């Protein structure tokens, strides 16, 4: 037979350790040429594998990149100018690769040059809360001074973000052992720990889904117009830089001023974490100075782009996608993913050449410059966008399949839930103590859903992964699944570091590659079943009870101000309503897919599912955020990394008795509470009867 | 048989005379209770005709009306205040009609209140040209003057839009013999002429498709948050108010200054056209003074929606549309158009009383507030976008069904030139001398295209009716046809007059009511192929010879600056590759679509030209206009009721020698033509092989 179980079969841990190894022996960085190679080599054997066709899809993209012959470092610089310490020029390469060539320095990717000169403060993450904290609370001014944030809890764009709305002139990113160095284990090389000498690499741009900086709503091809650099969308206007541990320390240990606030401001350092501003005493006199030469530069990409032809639907695609692209070797980011990706095209190709074909169109895809801002699947979907718009009926995600090695972490749209419980109930699990047990109970047992008693958690999709044009900007049902540790928007203590390699993954992550596998059966099995299943695998019942969950949760932040709800009557009555007719309309749709021989009704409903996803898009975006249009999803306007629910509404709200003018402010979170109550009712409306 | 001619045959000139009786004996003005009463009326017959459903559908939105108690006229008012002159409080009403109560006087909806006084400036039809000839070539300033402009040539909201940028503290409309005076004729009630005391009403907004002007993007329901008036969008900032040429003549023939620049800024009357300002030497102390007390308020209005069921594809909708509500009695617009529908539906109904039912869902609608902007239509649109989006084949519109007894008038998107063109050809024509002709031939023989010979012409949709939601904003393939007069844009001379009875149109326009039956067998016709054919009846190949028609007009355009395109590297080149390439890939789709029993291929298919319409909306909308999303039609942004095509680059090179940076004017020349380049490709690419 050719059913699921057949394509499951086909997958080995042996094939994706081949393939690991293989994408990981040399840094493939966007816009380079060993990226152009791989990319070659990828649409070679995926022809090989057996898909119809497989298509290179270039577009010319503002990158960022290191002077070679003048290179990033901060100092500390005495009165009369001498710079007595200097940050390192690079990190100590990994054992066996002290003579790869090509390997790009630690750098903020997007930062403009500059030399400021100043005093720091320390900012803790850099979280908006932390800012508040600074100035509100402890009176300190950060304009005209160079801030240090340690990495961890938010997107690093964030961050920088919040320190230029600060009035910082500079800003030092560094990785503190409290949030890259777990107790009891060995750093690199010989476990899996961050050393003092690393350092996490990463863009620090504020696209809110816009893709490349130069062409915001169009793909970036031959003749494109682009934007001047002065309005390029999302740079950051200070100097950035980010540094290990070792070198952090040297900065923080002379900081002055006032003490931390609290313990949740101090990491594992030997230093007392003050806030400044300046140095103690002795080194009043001191400073630091920055030296940033990074340029940024109109380059090409490259994605690959695989299909496989449906035999009764082929304008219904279904889409695998996930990026090629790395800081250094990839070993974890993104190729634990591609080489995933890599053999489900060799098990689906297998099937293929034996007669069969999905239903629907499959689509893979082999992003390219996702570390520099989602640009190459952005790029990509903005030229595509009428054909996804109506043909779209999901995206899978697939960048790295491993961030740890304790249980699967899920975060989807509602309408894959039951597709993801059940097919993780067939699934065997390859955690220790749970053979001969399903995925589904070792996941539950690991993860418990906070909100649903009973079963494993799934989460909300925010950004900072090549998902988000699909989801938050086109409304396509979208998911993700990979394993990870027992910190969630943190990262692994590897994190975009050169010593993120195959031998990190072989020998402390996945020896066995059996968790690489199971990953490969939930993404290539869902898949599968959105490919192949005659009905969509979609419930929309699962949107109805989250949305309700959502309503009580923004009501509860609103009745914070009981007041100002009494005086501008707030009321949430018509989204609640929205909620309760969503509700009541999903249960009967639900009712005659079960109660329908008729392709047309079929197909009918089908489209019906298919378009729920895309009735939450607003097509006005939300405010100031025009490539964000979906209503009850966004990546939080704190946190990209972080999905945050009703946002155009938790957005009004937020910091709200900070406003000048309260009726302006509520105002607008009734008018939010429209357009959320609306969306809802209008996205019902799609379920009902068509005629 | 039920088939098309069962449909026509069953369609009957009588029935059609007694609806247009039955609907123009009282006034229906937006927002009353003799429209809500109608609006009863027709959704009850409608059910007896044999529709599946019939509903209202209300939004409360924004309306204008003059005080009843405090009425709007005009004065010339003396250097002691005295008021010499004023200007009517009515129209005679017609005869048999001075006991009709609830005639609304003119006005001009949506004018702000006020009493400005002040010297008069003549600005012929206050189009973009006329203000241009006024301040660049003759010196005269507009600011702080009261301008009085003749009706016609373009949208009376353009000249109210005009005047305001002039720096005009108001402006009076009025209707000039030359335009609304045919010579020969007899003015009303003894021929169709416009009397001395006659005048037209209309709103002055420049809405920009935005719908009502406190709710802009979503639908104005019951719980609505709406705009304060200070930020509604389109009401003018200065009074206006509109005059018959009886008190046109009194404020024009004391004119002074200088001497209209040429022949064609005189009109007929027995005045010299002075341009002003103000008066000659023995009156120049004498000023004009404007009282207008009209009120803005939020007003209930009411769609009437039918629906018949498809039997095969009830998810895909056909939707015929006219508007219910009138100035006064509506004798030609609306209720000559809404007649016509009443019976589309009677005949619709009876076919389906028989068992017949069409294979796609054909809705009926009859439109409220269309006077006032087009509202009931968008406001329903807004509510409705998601389905219209994704289920909507085509909107055929049906206001007025004759502006005169000439000839056919059709606008439409190229996608229905061969529906239109095969239809006529079926139809007989009901011109005199053409008896036992068909009506393509007549009305190829009295409307000649100019750019294709031997075929009739079909102008672009522009807007200033209610098609414009369907087809500017969403992208759904829309059509009109209507019989006209051999002043295109400035209407028949009892345009929005209370003239415009029954009567007019039973003695004048059309006795035997056989045009009013050849318009409901072309509309009706229409909509009976698009609900029924197996096949979409859109050929995309019409849209690739006007594309290349359109390109080289625009380029045409900018080749008048050959300097500038040299400087600045204006290239077409892209535009011309993405027209070539629609062309190539819509002659390769004809072929597939001559070429493939499979109802999926068949689907598939219909679903490619459904969405072709549809993949010319850009997201993101034209400049400043995010209502107007077509990148191929727009509505003038000179003139409303006209079609501007590539209306992104037309509008960036219009008046471009004028711009005081012209890098940057021609910078955005260049954007718009890869806007255009990109859609043009992108529309194409709908069209190619799926996977
Ligand atoms: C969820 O679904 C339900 C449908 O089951 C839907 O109920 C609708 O609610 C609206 C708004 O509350 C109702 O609107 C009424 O409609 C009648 C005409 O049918 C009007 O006469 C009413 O207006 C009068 O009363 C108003 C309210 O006090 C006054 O402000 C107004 O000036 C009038 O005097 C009113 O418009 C509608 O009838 C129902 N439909 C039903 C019950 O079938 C509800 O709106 C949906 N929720 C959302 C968020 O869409
Ligand atoms: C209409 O349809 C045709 C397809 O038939 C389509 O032709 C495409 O044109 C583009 C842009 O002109 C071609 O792009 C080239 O692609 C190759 C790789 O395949 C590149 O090596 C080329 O880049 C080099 O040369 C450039 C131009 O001088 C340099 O600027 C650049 O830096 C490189 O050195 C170039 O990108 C594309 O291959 C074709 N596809 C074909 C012929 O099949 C055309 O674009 C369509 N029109 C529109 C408006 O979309
Ligand atoms: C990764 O695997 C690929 C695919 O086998 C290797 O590329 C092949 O290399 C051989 C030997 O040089 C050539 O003959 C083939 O033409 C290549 N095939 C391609 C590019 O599809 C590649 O060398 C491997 N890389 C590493 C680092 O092991
Ligand atoms: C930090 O790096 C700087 C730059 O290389 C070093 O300063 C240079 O030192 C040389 C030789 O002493 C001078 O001729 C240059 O003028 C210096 N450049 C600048 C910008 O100061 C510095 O010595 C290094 N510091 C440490 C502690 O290693
Ligand atoms: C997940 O599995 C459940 C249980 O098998 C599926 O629910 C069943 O679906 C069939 C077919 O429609 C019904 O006859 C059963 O009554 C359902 N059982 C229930 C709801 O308990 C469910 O459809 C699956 N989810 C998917 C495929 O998305
Ligand atoms: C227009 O025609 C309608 C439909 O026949 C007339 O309305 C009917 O009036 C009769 C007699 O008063 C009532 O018994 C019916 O209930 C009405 N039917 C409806 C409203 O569907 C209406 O009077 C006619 N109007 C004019 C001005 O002739
Ligand atoms: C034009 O209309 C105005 C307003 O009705 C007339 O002026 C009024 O005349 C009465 C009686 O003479 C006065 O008591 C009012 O004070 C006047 N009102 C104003 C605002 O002037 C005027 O007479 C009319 N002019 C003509 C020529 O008919
Ligand atoms: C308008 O009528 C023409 C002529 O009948 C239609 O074109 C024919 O369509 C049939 C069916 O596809 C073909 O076999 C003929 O070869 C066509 N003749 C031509 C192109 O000259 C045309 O399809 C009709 N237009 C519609 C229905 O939109
Ligand atoms: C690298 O640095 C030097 C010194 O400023 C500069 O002249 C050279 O052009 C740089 N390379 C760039 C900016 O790409
Ligand atoms: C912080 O310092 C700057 C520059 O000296 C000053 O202009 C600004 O007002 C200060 N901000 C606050 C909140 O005190
Ligand atoms: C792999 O699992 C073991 C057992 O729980 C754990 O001790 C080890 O830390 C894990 N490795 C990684 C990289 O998480
Ligand atoms: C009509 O005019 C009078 C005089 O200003 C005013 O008091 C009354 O309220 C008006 N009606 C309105 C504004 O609706
Ligand atoms: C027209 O008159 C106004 C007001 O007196 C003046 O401010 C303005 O500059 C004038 N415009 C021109 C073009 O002369
Ligand atoms: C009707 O047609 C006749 C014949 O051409 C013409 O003289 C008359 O003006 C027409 N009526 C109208 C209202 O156009
Ligand atoms: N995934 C990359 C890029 C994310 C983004 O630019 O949104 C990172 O987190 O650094
Ligand atoms: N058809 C009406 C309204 C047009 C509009 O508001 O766009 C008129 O021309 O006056
Ligand atoms: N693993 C994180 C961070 C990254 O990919 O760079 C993510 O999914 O976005
Ligand atoms: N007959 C014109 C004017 C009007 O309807 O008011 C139109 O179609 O828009
Ligand atoms: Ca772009
Ligand atoms: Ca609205
Ligand atoms: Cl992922
Ligand atoms: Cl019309
Ligand atoms: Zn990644
Ligand atoms: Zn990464
Ligand atoms: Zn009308
Ligand atoms: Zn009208």
């Amino acid at each position: 037979k050719h059913n699921m179980k057949a394509f499951l079969d086909e997958l080995k841990a042996e094939n994706i350790k081949k393939f690991l190894y293989n994408f990981t022996q040399i840094p493939h960085l966007a816009g380079t040429e060993q990226n152009f190679q791989l990319a070659k080599q990828i649409q070679s054997q995926w022809k090989e594998f057996g898909l119809d066709s497989v298509e290179l899809a270039h577009y010319d993209v503002l990158l960022s990149y290191p002077n070679k012959t003048h290179p990033n470092y901060i100092s500390i610089i005495n009165e009369d100018g001498n710079e007595i310490f200097n940050t390192s020029l690079f990190e100590p390469p990994p054992p066996g690769y002290e003579n790869v060539s090509d390997i790009v320095p630690p750098f903020s990717a997007f930062s403009p040059q500059g030399m400021p000169e100043g005093d720091l403060v320390y900012v803790n993450y850099a979280r908006t809360e932390d800012f508040f904290k600074l100035e509100r609370d402890m009176k300190i001014n950060c304009s005209g001074k160079i801030v240090i944030a340690r990495y961890g809890k938010v997107f690093r764009g964030n961050k920088v973000k919040n320190a230029q709305l600060a009035g910082a002139k500079g800003v030092i990113l560094y990785s503190d052992p409290a949030d890259y160095f777990a107790p009891g284990v060995k750093s690199y090389p010989d476990g899996w720990n961050l050393p003092g000498g690393g350092v996490q690499r990463g863009n620090i741009l504020n696209l809110n889904g816009a893709g490349d900086p130069l062409t915001p709503g169009y793909p970036a091809n031959e003749y494109a117009y682009r934007r001047g650099i002065a309005e390029a969308v999302g740079l950051p206007s200070i100097p950035v830089h980010p540094i290990g541990y070792y070198d952090a320390q040297k900065l923080l240990e002379k900081m002055g001023g006032s003490a931390p606030p609290d313990s949740s401001w101090r990491g594992s350092l030997k230093v007392p974490y003050n806030v400044g501003p300046g140095f103690t005493g002795n080194f009043s006199t001191q400073k630091v100075k920055m030296h940033i030469h990074s340029t940024n530069e109109v380059t090409r990409i490259y994605n690959v782009i695989g299909t496989l032809r449906g035999a009764v639907e082929p304008d219904r695609y279904v889409i695998l996608g996930g990026h090629r692209d790395s800081w250094v070797f990839g070993g974890i980011d993104p190729q634990s993913g591609a080489a995933v990706v890599h053999e489900i095209v060799r098990s689906f190709g297998t099937l293929k050449k034996e007669g069969w074909r999905p239903r629907r169109t499959i689509l893979f895809a082999s992003w390219d410059a996702e570390e520099f801002g989602l640009l190459g699947s952005t790029e990509w979907a903005e030229e595509n966008s009428r054909l996804l718009q109506e043909r779209g009926v999901a995206y899978i995600n697939a960048d790295s399949s491993i961030e740890g090695n304790y249980t699967l972490r899920v975060d989807c749209t509602p309408l894959m839930y039951s597709l993801v419980y059940n097919l993780t109930k067939e699934l065997k699990s390859p955690d220790e103590g749970f053979e001969g047990k399903s995925l589904y109970e070792s996941w539950t047992k690991k993860s418990p859903s906070p909100e649903f008693s009973g079963m494993p958690r799934i989460s909300k999709l925010g950004s900072g992964n090549d998902f988000e044009v699909f989801f938050q900007r086109l409304g396509i049902a979208s998911g993700r699944a990979r394993y990870t540790k027992n910190n969630k928007f943190s990262g692994y203590p590897l994190y975009h570091s050169v010593y993120e390699t195959y031998e990190l993954v072989e020998k402390f992550y996945d020896p066995m590659f059996k968790y690489h596998l199971t990953v490969a059966q939930v993404r290539g099995g869902m898949v599968f079943e959105l490919a192949n299943s005659i009905v969509l695998p979609f419930d929309c019942r699962d949107y109805a009870v989250v949305l309700r969950k959502y309503a009580d949760k923004i009501y509860s932040i609103s009745m914070k101000h009981p007041q100002e709800m009494k005086t501008y009557s707030v009321s949430f009555d018509s989204l609640f309503s929205a909620v309760k007719n969503f509700t009541e309309i999903a249960s009967k749709f639900s009712e005659r897919l079960q109660d329908f021989s008729n392709p047309i009704v079929l197909r009918m409903m089908n489209d019906q599912l298919m378009f729920l996803e895309r009735a939450f898009i607003d097509p006005l975006g939300l405010p100031d955020r025009p490539f964000y249009r979906h209503v009850i999803y966004a990546p939080s306007s704190h946190n990209k990394y972080a999905g945050e629910s009703f946002p155009g509404i938790y957005d009004a709200l937020f910091d709200i008795e900070s406003k000048v003018d309260p009726s302006k402010a509520w105002g607008e979170v009734k008018r939010q509470i429209y357009v959320a109550a609306f969306t809802v009712q209008a996205a019902a409306e799609t379920l009902s009867e068509v005629a």
